């Protein structure tokens, strides 16, 4: 006969949603800097879990929603304490500059409440909305964009925009499983799964249509989607080599300080030096053409018996139709229709992209939270690596794939595709003959083999309160496990054997085959439908009986 | 001889004040919605405690203060993020409408800071305060009420006013005792006491004088007060049957949108269609008369040899003198003097109540936190159940009972009268012969009988931080108990016997009569004056002696 | 042979930084009142640690930074909810009063947005900044100070300024060591060290140059600095007797209420009664002279072969050059150059100090957080005890010591100099023969003697969240210790002996000399370089071996 033995520290887990504690490398004050969390562990302590085939589904990860919330929080914290520009949203009299930039004189307010001052600032034509009628050769009345929705907050000049890497290290009681399988798409079993303390750093790079400064495949071009048949889903295309992109603003501007109230200062653009050249961005022609030909071929493999054509964005307003790019705080909206202009036939010198620049943006597709970026003095040149594309298939011989974007969460999927967060369930039950490494690096081994890591495992056991909630819940779960072990007469031990027999039914396997060829994951899956009745049978009856008999 | 035995999980408790974790049924965004707390348990798991006579005192409950704070918090969270109406509080030129409503033209501000716009809105005469002199036949200057105190926040049109039930489920380590005794007044022993996880849902209905949509007695009319002799206390009268009340605003208004600044929009009343009819509310005459005759009789039983007369409110301003009623966000102030117009003689067709409506209110009797309710388009008809009355006895043959109100906490007492919050003290001490169900559903049983639930009991062991404080304190108390048991050499067990003898004095009862006829509540009360000396005698000396002797 | 024995509750500690839980005596609403923390323990339970020589360094204490943060938090909480005075910062037309006070007429705003009102208020010449050109005999234009930086918040009239004592009681798991050695400077070993639950009360008195209402030495004058050679450090001079200082404002003013917006009211000074007398403060001449002669002598002992001369502040603006003094909310800036006017020769009737008063201050040397103090009606007389001085030595026969100040943290050092915060490390390891009071009041005793307090010790195991972080971390550390003891097979006990031998190397001392002449502090210091290898040898191997052998 066999009796029930309770094992604490079993390398078994279940899928779970939980808040993660971010981390960054040591050393700041810039936008997206992580002053809200701990320094990183210089050695992630990655360990491979052998004979483990975890089913990953990147489209359902809670890490993407967590990252979105954390990025929004950091963004708002960065803008919150500075100038709200409520003295603006006044009538402007805009004249041609000596059609993208207008002179736009206005009065606003002065530092004293009793006076006004006639001032001027240059604005882009995309920020000013006409009033009355626009006279090509004369001054016309304008208002700033979003003055009918919300006054914009001025970016605070003391900080800059820099996508510092953010490391989400699993919180205690949870572990992050990293998929290291190559040519792995967004959904399906991963045959090379490791457990890490922390993820690789994720850069919160903001862009549309093209994925910049991300990770690249070591294999081939990877097409990721929830389903390719369903035309409403976004397709993330990962390249195995990057394409260099260099974006410039080939002009010079002078920053002017207009005092609009006590303390608060408005930073205006003016005194243009030289001619006004159009902003532009260069992508090498040969690399782009080879990249799109290979993407076409891979999609053709995914879409057989079809011609694949890249045309243009479907249409809409500027923020969706164009390629949003952040160059040192200067927000570019590039016209990419000249890049996605090709057809892939299954049977068979740089490109200059014209760009427009806006000072007033509505980031994250929110309404009423607009921000005004001050002009940045300097060369304003940014070089980045194009590592992937966002394509949307239109809803017949030829399939149409258009540039997409507008929902920033998909860009973070391009980096979080290899991670899953799981909850450790260290308490397991198994029959034994008697009657009475690190992290998860034992999973996949036999039940008998996983006898040493039982003690090593479980040694782990706005933003401020979420961090406390995570720590307090980890404490509460640990204490619940210790209380349950105490109730069973097992506290103080990691392995305890009790008096309840194992009379088959729960599992029809013998002692030797269970400890021999079964893993703890398989065992828990088989016993998952019995666990609560087993616990209830072990609970109270045996410990009350033993304590009462010992007392009397 | 007998020796001291320590029992953990004893069904004993003491009165305590603590923060509760609210709950609501699944599914919103409206005012008083509970987005701040957990879904409810579909089965409260009510269990009756036999042979338990808990002394209830509803007037000292901390649940009333907790509810008041939670309601204020939800109210402020609902109004906080929308329009502050600071462009108002301007001079208005008010003319007769083509005397309760005036045309009141004003300029306010426009969405651009440099312009003003002549606009008009209809206001009730109760909201506008005259300036200069009021000319019956001409335009006169007015200001809006509270412009000398605080600008009012506009109710945000995205939410409505709906008294969703709120379930306060006792937090871990505490339990709620529900009194199920009929014809039970606010203070005194309850002979049918049950323990619940959660209370019945409490609706945060706002009203004065009359208690609407509340609970009703299953017995007779119940008169509740701290003392009837003391004339400063409010008397809550509970009926055993409800009276239907139907309140209407028999007019139609058009909502106008006046843009006063970026984003923020003021919602004005205007374009009255048809004639202006006075708002009114109907109460059936026969039910009201029978209700007051029976209330009179019951008070006469409480006030013998007296004639009981219902006259009018004593006097004061509108907010206290009238009956405040919230109909889909439209705030009614009904004149109830025609209802409380009767005399009860110990020896022996609907009523129409005229009502006035205000848009600007000072809810909860606060100063500087006024709110402006926008006009609501529609039929505006509300039917409710009158379940109780608030009466105040005046300070001689005839006693005068006047309608009262003005302190919202008393309305919540009308629902919380049956609940008490107690703290569980699971650690108990009792002598034994040796030398070395659920919740609280064992209380009242003998000490020997309550030997099984020792293991079942203790398995339980702005708004965000209060919730963390409650959870952390529950954890800290649990750990203090476990540390104390460890110090005594008892951890890992629920029942432990130690070497300290019981040499009478602490209790003069024998082993058999203690385990036979005594309950744990009685035992703890008898030992309450000794517990700390007993603990000190058990603590340290015996465990240090045993560990030192075992070591050497 | 000897084997490793684990002792929990060892009176050993390490230096640590941690948040403290403040406390105050029972009973308010005033500025610096502590509504944010617990009532004090009426008996601090001070216990002297014999044969303990703790090395104190007041200049590196984290309690000073903690106090600074707590004082700033209380200050901001006190000013935050009242009037922001944004209607001010208007042009003023200032005429001579019928040169320190000017009539300064201005319009500001009225309670209604559509009207302005011509009003006047008297202001000090130090608060108004001239515009255009100042005409001695005519009205000139002025603006209020800080209107180019930030509008000032009006002190809320409902609260006053009172330096209530604040008791920082060590949080659980930490203890405060108080140095009771007399003639003890800021840095060095203290030979009379006691452990307390709480510190003496610290009064947050705000002043510069002179330390008021502080503690005084019971020995001699004490000179405290990080280094006297380095001329950039501040020198805190503690006297063994106080000097009485009486400061007055010998005038009368009428408070005027100017309504500037809804609710918010500006409190103006006006209607001066009688002549305008200069504010002044008296220090007795004989006590001051004796005090400075003795300070000179003590510094001469510290600076031998030098003449010590007290001259004047080096120079700078008013806020640094003068002596800042807070008299019932009226902020005085006294000219102390007449006091520090003497030379100490190593070989051998009250003083009236003229003072100026400001209404607008920039407290704590912050920029953009100015506060406007309303005039206070009354006698305005304050008497205080001068207990110490802040001197700065200039960078040659004669040394120059000038009054200093400007960094409030140094004043709190004058009170916190005797306290150090340490973390308790209750888990210790020692060899034994076998193979298998209160607070810290055992430190300094032998290892064998400290066998009783092992159980007594460890019984301890914006502002809201910091308090939760402290409590949660204390819980987490306790649980980590209990988990580690459980892993070793020791939980439930305070002293446990395991099977790992002690084969010298770790310590070359015998059992008897270790338990005989060694203390736990010395033992831990000697074993500090081995502790982690010892724990790893005890951990897992022995408990896994025992559980596996017992199971099979
Ligand atoms: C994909 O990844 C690339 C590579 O990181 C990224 O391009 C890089 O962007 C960063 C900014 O995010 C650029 O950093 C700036 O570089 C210029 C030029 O540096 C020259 O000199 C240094 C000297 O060491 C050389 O090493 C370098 O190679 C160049 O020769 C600097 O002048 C910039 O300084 C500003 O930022 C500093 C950050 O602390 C400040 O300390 C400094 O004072 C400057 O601040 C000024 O501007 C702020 C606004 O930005 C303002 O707030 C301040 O008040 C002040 O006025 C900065 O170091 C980096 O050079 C880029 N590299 C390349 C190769 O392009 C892409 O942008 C990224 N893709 C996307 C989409 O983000
Ligand atoms: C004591 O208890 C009674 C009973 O609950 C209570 O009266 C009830 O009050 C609620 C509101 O609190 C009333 O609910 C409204 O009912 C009308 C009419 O509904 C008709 O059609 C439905 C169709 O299913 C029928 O079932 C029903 O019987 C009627 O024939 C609705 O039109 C109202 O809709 C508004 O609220 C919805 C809530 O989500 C919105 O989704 C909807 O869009 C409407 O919102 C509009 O108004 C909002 C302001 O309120 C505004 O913010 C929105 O933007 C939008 O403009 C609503 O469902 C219910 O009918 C009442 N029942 C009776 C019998 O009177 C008493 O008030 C209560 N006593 C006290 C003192 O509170
Ligand atoms: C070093 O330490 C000394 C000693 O503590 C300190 O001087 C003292 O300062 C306090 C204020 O911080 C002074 O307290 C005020 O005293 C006056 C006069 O009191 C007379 O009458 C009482 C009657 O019991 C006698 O005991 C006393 O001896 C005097 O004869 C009071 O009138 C003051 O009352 C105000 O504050 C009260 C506090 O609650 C209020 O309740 C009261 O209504 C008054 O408030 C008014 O002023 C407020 C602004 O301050 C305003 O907000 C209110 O609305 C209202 O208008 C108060 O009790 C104490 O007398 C001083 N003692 C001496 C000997 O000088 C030094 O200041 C300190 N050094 C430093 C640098 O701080
Ligand atoms: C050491 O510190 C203590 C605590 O401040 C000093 O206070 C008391 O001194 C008397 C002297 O007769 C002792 O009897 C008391 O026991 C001391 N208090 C306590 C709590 O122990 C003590 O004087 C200091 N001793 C020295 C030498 O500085
Ligand atoms: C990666 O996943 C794919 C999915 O089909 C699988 O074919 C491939 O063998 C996996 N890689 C490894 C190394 O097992
Ligand atoms: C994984 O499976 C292989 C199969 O041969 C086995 O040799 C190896 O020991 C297993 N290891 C673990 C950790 O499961
Ligand atoms: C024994 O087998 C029966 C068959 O259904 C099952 O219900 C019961 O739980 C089993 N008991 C144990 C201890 O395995
Ligand atoms: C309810 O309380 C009253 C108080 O006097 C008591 O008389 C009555 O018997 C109680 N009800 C029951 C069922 O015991
Ligand atoms: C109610 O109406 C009656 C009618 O005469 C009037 O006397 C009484 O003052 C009114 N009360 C209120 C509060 O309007
Ligand atoms: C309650 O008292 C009655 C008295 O007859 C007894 O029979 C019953 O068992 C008791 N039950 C409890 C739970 O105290
Ligand atoms: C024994 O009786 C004495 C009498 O007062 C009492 O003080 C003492 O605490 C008792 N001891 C025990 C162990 O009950
Ligand atoms: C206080 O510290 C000084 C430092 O030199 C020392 O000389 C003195 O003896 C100490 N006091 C006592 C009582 O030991
Ligand atoms: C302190 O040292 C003295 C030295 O004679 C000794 O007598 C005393 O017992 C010691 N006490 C403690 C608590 O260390
Ligand atoms: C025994 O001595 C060796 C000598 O270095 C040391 O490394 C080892 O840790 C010691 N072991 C124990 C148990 O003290």
């Amino acid at each position: 006969n066999l009796w029930v033995t309770v094992y604490y520290g079993v390398p078994v887990w279940k899928d779970a949603e939980t808040t993660l504690f971010c981390a960054s490398d040591a050393k700041k004050h810039n936008v997206w800097a992580t002053h809200a969390c701990v320094p990183t562990d210089p050695n992630p302590q990655e360990m491979v879990l052998e004979n483990v085939t975890e089913n990953f589904n990147m489209w359902k990860n809670d890490m993407v929603e967590q990252m979105h919330t954390d990025v929004i929080s950091l963004w708002d914290q960065s803008l919150k304490p500075c100038v709200k520009l409520t003295p603006l949203c006044v009538t402007l009299e805009c004249r041609q500059v000596n059609e993208e930039i207008k002179n736009c004189s206005f009065n606003a307010t002065t530092e004293l409440r009793d006076k006004k001052q006639k001032v001027y600032a240059l604005f882009y034509r995309l920020d000013i909305v006409p009033l009355e009628e626009e006279r090509k050769g004369n001054s016309s009345k304008y208002r700033l964009i979003n003055c009918n929705t919300s006054a914009c907050t001025q970016a605070c000049p003391k900080v800059t925009f820099d996508p510092i890497p953010i490391h989400y290290c699993a919180p205690a009681g949870y572990a992050i499983l990293k998929c290291n399988n190559k040519t792995f798409n967004g959904t399906g079993p991963c045959n090379n799964v490791s457990t890490v303390q922390c993820t690789h750093g994720i850069k919160p790079v903001v862009s549309t249509q093209l994925l910049l400064n991300g990770s690249l495949a070591e294999g081939e071009i990877i097409i990721r989607s929830e389903q390719l048949t369903n035309n409403v889903k976004t397709i993330i295309v990962h390249l195995n080599e990057s394409v260099e992109i260099v974006c410039t603003r080939p002009n010079q501007y002078t920053r002017k300080s207009i005092r609009i109230g006590p303390g608060q200062t408005f930073y205006a653009m003016g005194d243009i030096i030289g001619n006004i050249r159009q902003a532009y961005c260069n992508i090498s022609k040969d690399d782009w053409i080879r990249t799109l030909q290979r993407v076409g071929k891979k999609l053709a493999e995914h879409f057989p018996r079809r011609i694949i054509q890249f045309t243009s964005p479907a249409g809409g307003d500027l923020e969706i139709t164009t390629h949003s790019f952040n160059c040192r705080g200067e927000f570019f909206y590039c016209n990419t229709s000249s890049l996605f202009n090709s057809t892939y036939n299954p049977n068979d010198l740089d490109i200059t992209i014209p760009c427009r620049i806006k000072q007033i943006i509505n980031m994250w597709q929110r309404v009423g939270q607009c921000m005004y970026a001050p002009p940045i003095e300097g060369n304003i040149t940014c070089k980045s690596n194009i590592t992937g594309l966002l394509l949307v298939r239109d809803g017949q011989e030829t399939e149409i794939f258009r540039p997409g974007g507008g929902d920033m969460r998909n860009n973070w999927r391009s980096e979080l595709y290899k991670y899953k967060v799981v909850e450790i369930k260290p308490l397991g039950i198994a029959p034994t003959r008697a009657k009475r490494r690190g992290f998860l690096g034992a999973a996949g081994s036999t039940m008998g083999a996983a006898s040493i890591t039982l003690t090593v495992q479980a040694r782990q056991l706005v933003w401020g309160i979420k961090q406390l909630q995570t720590r307090v819940l980890a404490i509460e779960r640990y204490l619940k496990d210790q209380q349950l072990l105490g109730i069973w007469g097992c506290s103080g031990k990691l392995i305890c054997t009790t008096a309840v027999p194992w009379n088959s039914s729960w599992s029809n396997k013998s002692h030797d085959e269970i400890w021999g060829n079964m893993t703890w994951m398989q065992w828990d899956r088989e016993i998952g439908n019995y666990t609560n009745t087993i616990y209830r049978l072990l609970e109270d009856s045996q410990n009350q009986q033993e304590q009462n008999e010992k007392d009397l």
